[PDB]
């Protein structure tokens, strides 16, 4: 395996590796790094482009994947994917899909023009049906994953799996002080407990002698670095390397 890899630099046909979503004022973050490397996914293994839908997957899915906006199950969402399959839906506001995002954007620990974020969030309902003007139909618009797997908390494996078959979804704990994230390879020395965070995990590199995964947040733009950051690798940081989770798209 190569010292790094960068999924955006090696799938240049697959946009949606380079894009940052933002789970707004609710705890989707489950939700948004299954629909967000399944998105890539489809675009790795079907060279066609879906913004997968994070809003079917955060309100239709139910109990099999946790409890909506008050958190969930990385692994039970990639099941949601292959046993109900998702539609498409994109940025709140974007019109762009069966199922765009119904949850504005908002400022997470940054200051903005937009919102600021308030953990209040509730789930939205579960409508099986499309936004005027799009086609085909809330059941036609529906993509499949053929496969759904946990992958070990080895490193190894982990790079194995993204070098051949692109971003996987994975969770680690945050403190306090992952909350001001802007730059280099981050390693928690402070802070609270805030919870446990899934994320999108695209590669890996190393930064001045320290190996690391390279991340995008769900947490727009204007957090982190320019959404991403990187999290030291090797030593299941926070947990980093102990819940990842993918699959395959069908056909
Ligand atoms: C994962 C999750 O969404 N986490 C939270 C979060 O990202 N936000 C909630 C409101 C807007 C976000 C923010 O800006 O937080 C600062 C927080 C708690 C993480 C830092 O609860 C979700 C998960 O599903 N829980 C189980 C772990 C996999």
């Amino acid at each position: 395996l190569p010292e790094s890899f960068d999924a955006r630099e090696q799938w240049p046909n697959c946009p949606t590796i380079k894009e940052i979503r933002d789970q707004g004022s609710c705890g989707s973050c489950w939700a948004f790094g299954a629909v967000e490397a399944i998105s890539d996914r489809i675009c790795i293994h079907s060279n066609v482009n879906v913004e997968v839908s994070a809003e079917d997957m955060l309100t239709c899915c139910g109990g099999e994947c946790g409890d909506g906006c008050n958190g969930g199950f990385p692994s039970g969402a990639w099941n949601f994917w292959t046993k109900k399959g998702l539609v498409s839906g994109g940025l709140y506001n974007s019109h762009v899909g069966c199922r765009p995002y119904s949850i504005p954007p908002c400022e997470h620990h940054v200051n903005g023009s937009r919102p600021p974020c308030t953990g209040e969030g509730d789930t939205p309902k579960c409508s099986k049906t499309c936004e005027p003007g799009y086609s085909p139909s809330y059941k036609e618009d529906k993509h499949f994953g053929c496969s759904s797997y946990s992958v070990a908390n080895n490193e190894k494996e982990i790079m194995a799996e993204i070098y051949k078959n692109g971003p996987v979804e994975g969770a680690f704990s945050v403190y306090s002080d992952f909350l001001l994230y802007k730059s280099g390879v981050y390693q928690h020395v402070s802070g609270e407990i805030m919870g446990g965070h899934a994320i999108r995990i695209l590669g890996w590199g190393v930064e001045n002698g320290t190996p690391y995964w390279l991340v995008g947040n769900s947490w727009n733009t204007d957090w982190g670095d320019n959404g991403f950051f990187k999290i030291l690798r090797g030593q299941d940081h926070c947990g980093i390397e102990s819940e990842i989770v993918a699959g395959m798209p069908c056909t």
